């Protein structure tokens, strides 16, 4: 019996039960959290990871929040480099909770944990069994398992290699699905988790999930010094989970979209296998095994299975008054996708598609703020399919036109919707051979306060 | 079991229960208060804050109403600078209640409270454990927790820094949502709390919630000495909560719209994290942690999650006979917003939208005095969406026109409505690095009366 | 259990129960009073005031009717200057009732009351504990509470200052709502209380609540010596409550529309807070706290919260044969206002609006004699809204036209209806800084009769 802080009548309960059939999920609502579903998924994921691994194993918790591991019988070594502004609060919460359980919880090594915390406070660079202030690449604690829970600030191959050279043979990554960033979308939603993310350039849009614009009265102006003739995704994105905001980097996010098999070639060499073991409406748990030596061959292909529909479409919005178009991604429940199979046989207008989608949403199966764009997406998709049926080609042929050179062109059709239906797979060519991994943050007053 | 002075059949009861799932909310109506909902929310909020914090903590109550902390087992130090015209009544009520419970309540430190009150009356500058006549920046009582309950007259960063340099590590702010003032609206409503606020310039309007106009026949006159060619929001706004009026300053209101993480850089430096822990139909409880030292990096982005729809729209009204347009904001129940998803797929006239909204309101889900403006808003929003669909742009392009200089302009489209649907987030760029905080009010007759 | 002399089936019972939730209101009809609702409200108001205040307090009763305080256990000092023509009757009734309970009621100080009455009859200037013949500004009895029950003949700031310099710190005012006289209406109704008031100039109208006209054939005559080219509200108004008539002065009526906070600056200075604690369909109880010393700042704004709709509209009537137009105010039940929200989305003729209002009135929710003008009002309001929608302006602009001078006029639109919907607030700028308060009525044989 695992108790999750979500509403009893919530429809995410069924999705969580299907995602974790080996547990008895029961709702025990105690707080009005606006990101309750994400926390519930993380809780169930760490429970599953603990179930899978050997009790005698020692687990590195990279980018840890130590207050969450303090009621765990497992042997966690929490790596806390204090690199984020929210970290001091987490460390203070850990210290307060340890003090509150100092002589009242017996078999959770609370005395050992407070001793290690005081030792790290005394000598910053000491490596205690349960705590340290180092990073993933500077910690010296050898272990058998590594866990990354909502860690997006590390390059995946470098961190994984640095764990592997320390004897780590199993790694676990819990996070948001990295597929929408492999498609290079400008903005997007994980609607089941009340999560909206956007490129920094489109934060002033009007109709995406995460934006804020102003009311204006029109001008042929807004002159600027930046010749922004092109609107393309840049590295910095903003995540909003419920109401908490997190900046992310696209390279770091995409690094965690690892292939099925890859090779880390350093002073030591490792053959690694990445596998998505849990997938619930945009939240995934990935298992990475690492074995010394080079074995087999790598194709460099990462595959995402779509239990629910995944949409990326073009949207026309108004950013700071200026009308632009950019790609927006979302997830659509598989029941909604199945109920639109017959409608998309014909060309449908976005208004008719929206009306049908609202009909299928009756309570609501999917969030309504994403219904318009989805409708638009579907409409475009339907039209494009007709185009393909209308302009049928010949087998074994590919029409090419010369351009007065030893080089030839052809026509690229317009594609305004990528629609991965339920039971399909996205396949992306990514790097699979990594060989270049060669590429003191606590203050005295915080030290005094922790004591 | 927490008892709230609201009607048993009130629909706000379900909203309060959802906002506070950790309590058993029971209606016990004893007075015909016209701002009963706001008082009920404040009561439940202080109960939640008391639940969260350690009993041995000492709590600064900034801008306190000491009569409300008098039946509390917690250790409150009430800071009462007596800068409001409603403060003498509150102090007299506190003294009268203390006298009425001097020898009837045993375990609430009533004797201590009367002793401290008499001590401050004797020597005004004395700093007693439970009472003082200083301000937030002149009080000397060190504490661990600070509470701001309906305090809008202080600059947030300066006050928080002055608490932090006194050892305060946790602060709580209970008050009306600051999002409508981040959008620079001229007038607005919190309809669930019977609250209407307006800029001082539009108090003579006709159809906003808080206004009063006269009956006129129409003249080509009203000549004035002030060249008012622009109608823009000014600093002073008027709040009417039920029937009690409060003047507010826009800058002080907006200062409390703090980012997720920020830095206070003074003689001491603090890394602070602001989090909205309670959000109920326009009334919020925010939790601010403060930790010494500078950690991490700040983006300067403040995020509001919209459980219910938030609307800002253009309204045409008559102020002192003169027809003008200004922005008006409001909150719309999420069920109403969901029920209008299908209708807003096409362009709808404001009259048809109003009739539909009246239909969905049957008892009433939302206040009727806001239905017209909301209807108008929806209509405009629908229209604008279609325009965006009609004038579709190209990906990665941004049309710009030169003006015989090293500058290029473009066309800014129409925005008469900002509609944040349920499960979306507003994101605003605000200051996150604060480093300039360097920027005796009791008379003898009141001293004699208090004794 | 409070018993009210009203009909058991009266619909005012529910309104009174909502206005006084702290009491059990039971109808005990004993007389066919035509102003039974007003008397019932006054009875419940004095009960609530008595409940609120400390039993050991001494209560000034300004402009008292001593027969009503005579079965009161509280310590009332009745101030009876005998300036009204209905006062000798009240004094005789008081003496008769005292005699009738001289040796039959033991614990109501009847012997003391008759002793004080005989003392004042002997020496008119003596200040006895329970009775005096002075005014509010000439009484010398110091007290802690003052009560004004249906007192409209005194300037509010001067009377309140004279009470405050006598140690009075709490004052209560029970009376008809002063909002209709802040809007400067010519005639009006409190229909729940069967009350109609009119300006003296329109007493000869035809279709207002309080008027009487004659039957005429119609002539091009009625010459007069007064160039009455203007019809404006003058000071004198006539109230008819049921069938009892009372002349009132507009200045004295409006003086009691006090701001939320104000300052009395005389030889002593007081900071006063006015708050409306009871509001029932036009009858209000206001609480005024007074504290010595000047504190805070005053805005000068008085706010009225509308639980029911408030209408002021232009009506065309026939006064003494001459067709004129003037403003008429009234209250509309909130259920009627809510049921007309959808209808007022479009332009509706007064006849269709009247038929709809008669339909919603089925027993009757509102008085029928007020339905026509209300209908007309709604119609005009609807039309005006359309105009505001039709003539949409630009944000941040205000069109002004020069007149060959350093002055610029503009166009003032028509306003034929002020409609304060339920859950709105009227805000009026009134005086809040008062500093100029510097601005023997019993005969020998009434004395002999009283003995
Ligand atoms: C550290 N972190 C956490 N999340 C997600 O946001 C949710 C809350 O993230 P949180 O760090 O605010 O949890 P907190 O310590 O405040 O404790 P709680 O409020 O009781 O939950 C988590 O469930 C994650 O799914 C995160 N999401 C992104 N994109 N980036 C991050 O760094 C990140
Ligand atoms: C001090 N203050 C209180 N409020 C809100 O108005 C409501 C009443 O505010 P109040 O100060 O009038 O309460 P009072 O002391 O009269 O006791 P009560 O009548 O029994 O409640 C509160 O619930 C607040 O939500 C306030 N609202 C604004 N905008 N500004 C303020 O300063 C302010
Ligand atoms: C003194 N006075 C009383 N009223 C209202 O008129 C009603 C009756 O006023 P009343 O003075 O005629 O009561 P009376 O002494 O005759 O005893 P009763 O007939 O049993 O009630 C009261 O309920 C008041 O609401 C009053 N109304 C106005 N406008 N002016 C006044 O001076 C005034
Ligand atoms: N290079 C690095 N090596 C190890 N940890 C790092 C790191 N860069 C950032 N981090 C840490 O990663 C953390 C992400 S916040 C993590 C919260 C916690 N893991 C949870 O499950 O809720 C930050 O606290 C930051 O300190
Ligand atoms: N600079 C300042 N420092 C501390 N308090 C201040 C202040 N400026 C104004 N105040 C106080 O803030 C109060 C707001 S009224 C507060 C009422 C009370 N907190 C409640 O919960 O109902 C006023 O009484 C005023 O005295
Ligand atoms: N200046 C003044 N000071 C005190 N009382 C005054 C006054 N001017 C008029 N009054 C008194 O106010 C009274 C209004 S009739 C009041 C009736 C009584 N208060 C009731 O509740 O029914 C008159 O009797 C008149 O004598
Ligand atoms: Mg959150
Ligand atoms: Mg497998
Ligand atoms: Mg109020
Ligand atoms: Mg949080
Ligand atoms: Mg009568
Ligand atoms: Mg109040
Ligand atoms: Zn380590
Ligand atoms: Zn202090
Ligand atoms: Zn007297």
């Amino acid at each position: 019996p695992v108790y999750v802080d979500i509403d009893a009548d919530s429809a995410f309960l069924k999705a969580l039960q299907r995602a974790y059939p080996m547990f008895e999920v029961e709702p025990r609502q105690v707080t009005p959290n606006d990101h309750a579903n994400a926390r519930a998924f993380s809780h169930l994921a760490i429970k599953l990871i603990e179930q899978e691994i050997d009790p005698d194993s020692t687990i590195l918790d990279i980018g840890s929040a130590p207050a969450r591991r303090m009621m765990s019988d497992r042997k966690y070594h929490c790596v806390c480099p204090m690199r984020s502004a929210e970290d001091p609060e987490r460390l203070a919460n850990y210290a307060r909770k340890l003090a509150s359980a100092a002589g009242k919880v017996l078999d959770r090594n609370i005395s050992g944990k407070i001793g290690d915390l005081q030792a790290v406070m005394a000598v910053p660079d000491t490596e205690t069994p349960t705590f340290c202030l180092h990073t993933d690449v500077s910690c010296r604690q050898r272990a058998d398992v590594a866990i990354y829970q909502d860690v997006y600030a590390v390059h995946a191959p470098t961190s994984l290699y640095h764990q592997a050279i320390k004897g780590v043979r199993l790694a676990y990554w819990v996070g948001f699905d990295t597929t929408p960033f492999m498609y290079n979308a400008m903005a997007g939603a994980y609607p089941s988790y009340s999560t909206n993310w956007a490129d920094e350039q489109v934060l002033k849009a009007k109709n995406i999930g995460l934006c804020s614009t102003d009311l204006t009265e029109g001008r042929r102006g807004k002159l600027s010094i930046m010749r922004g003739k092109k609107l393309e995704p840049c590295d910095r994105v903003l995540f909003s989970v419920g109401s908490t905001l997190y900046p992310e980097s696209r390279k770091l996010l995409k690094s965690w979209h690892l292939p099925s098999v890859f090779h880390l070639k350093g002073k030591l060499s490792f053959t690694c296998r990445c596998d998505t073991v849990v997938s619930c409406e945009g939240y995934v748990v990935k298992r990475i095994t690492m074995s010394p030596g080079l074995y087999g061959k790598t194709t460099g292909y990462a595959v995402t299975h779509h239990a629910d529909g995944f949409l990326m479409c073009k949207t026309t919005d108004t950013v700071d008054g200026e009308r632009v178009s950019f790609s927006v991604c979302t997830y659509v429940p598989a029941t909604i996708c199945d109920q639109m199979t017959g409608i998309l046989a014909t060309e449908v207008t976005p208004e008719d598609a929206q009306k049908l989608l609202v009909g299928l949403n009756q309570t609501n199966t999917m969030k309504n703020y994403m219904i318009p764009v989805v409708a638009q997406a579907f409409s475009k998709w339907a039209k494009e399919c007709r185009k393909d049926m209308e302009d049928e080609k010949l087998l074994g042929v590919r029409e090419r036109t010369l351009t007065c050179c030893c080089l030839w062109a052809f026509k690229k059709q317009k594609t305004h919707t990528v629609y991965k239906r339920p039971d399909t797979q996205s396949i992306q060519k990514v790097q699979a051979e990594f060989d270049s991994f060669v590429v003191s943050g606590l203050s005295i007053p915080l030290r005094t306060r922790i004591k």
